[PDB]
């Protein structure tokens, strides 16, 4: 089977793309994209119930995410949900969902762009 | 558009769904999915990171969940994924992200059911 | 990185499932599900245009579900998606989109159900 | 609760494409995705059966597609999908499945693109 639980999300991105590298040298971006939808016989729609979720991408594909994407850039992206934990201080124990993303790309619904393939 | 997040998962239930009501009588069923995954050159297969999800589902919905599923029923399970936060008694902001269940069923894969309908 | 296109659907079986065996031993189960939306100031709703896709499930799953499930049942599907290439009486190609299921389960939207493992 | 089933895709654009224009003035872009899975001791993982899809997106998305893409691009779809009920040379009816677009972008897994609003 291997039921990875996957996810499409779209939305925008808080801020520019931040780009690390570990210990072993290989890159990763982190980027959370905030996904605002819509609700209708209110006389017109209304926006809703923003959620922001945090993203993490490995690799070659981390550069070009890097050096593609702006604060504010409207996005789609699939991949999978993992949970991290981590503690207080104090030693208490947090969890934050994340997503491990697979594919993403800017959204042609509001924009245009040039590719560049390799 | 009405961009909300959908998220399709697969795995059990921890415990038995707590099944609650509202100050306005409302009903709602709380239950946490636990999926596991799994990954291949290494002889056979193996398991995978486990991923506990919080899930809401309310109104009939809910009594059908509460009268239908025990602890470790395999379920699937369609939905729109939000973000609640709530503080300490210090004061700290703290979010999860839950499920909101649109649809849940338990899994053929593993086993049978008798459907009662009306 | 794999990349079978997955789906899920809800909406309602068409038929009681349809219940094989091959030669080779194996069990095979067949169906179709109709996903009914409920997606102009008329009220708040209203049906629509429904969509059918052809089902394919194997093995014990298969016997399960033939076993469990009825004519007119509401479901939940998560499967893949499958082009198999048809021939018809009079020729042609004519091919056509199915799902492998990888689980499937009745709705408790609108209804009980005891399980047995 | 509404129901359109809906999907996501990933693949390669089999051609520029196609961007034609309504009488009553609206803009409408068609084209074809093929997702190519990478899903036996040979190695690690060989490409293997492609799946086809027709897809239908419309208004100002389509003029900002066709502008943008270009026949082999790799990119990511998330839609909802419809039956369109055809008619052959012959007769009959012919059926096909397909995906009204909603979002799709060029995936940044194998380049860059820069943006523009």
């Amino acid at each position: 089977m291997a039921g990875d639980t996957t996810i499409t999300i779209v939305g925008n991105l808080t801020a520019d793309p931040e780009l690390r590298f570990t210990p072993s040298g290989a890159a990763v971006a982190n980027f959370t994209v905030a996904s605002t939808p819509r609700i209708y016989q209110t006389g017109e729609w209304k926006d809703g119930e923003a959620l922001f979720l945090r993203c993490n991408i490995w690799r070659e594909a981390a550069e070009n995410v890097a050096e593609s994407l702006t604060r504010g850039a409207r996005v789609i992206v699939s991949g999978r949900l993992k949970q991290r934990s981590f503690e207080t201080r104090e030693g208490e124990k947090r969890t934050v969902i994340e997503v491990e993303v697979d594919e993403i790309g800017p959204s042609l619904r509001y924009a245009t762009a040039k590719v560049n393939k390799a």
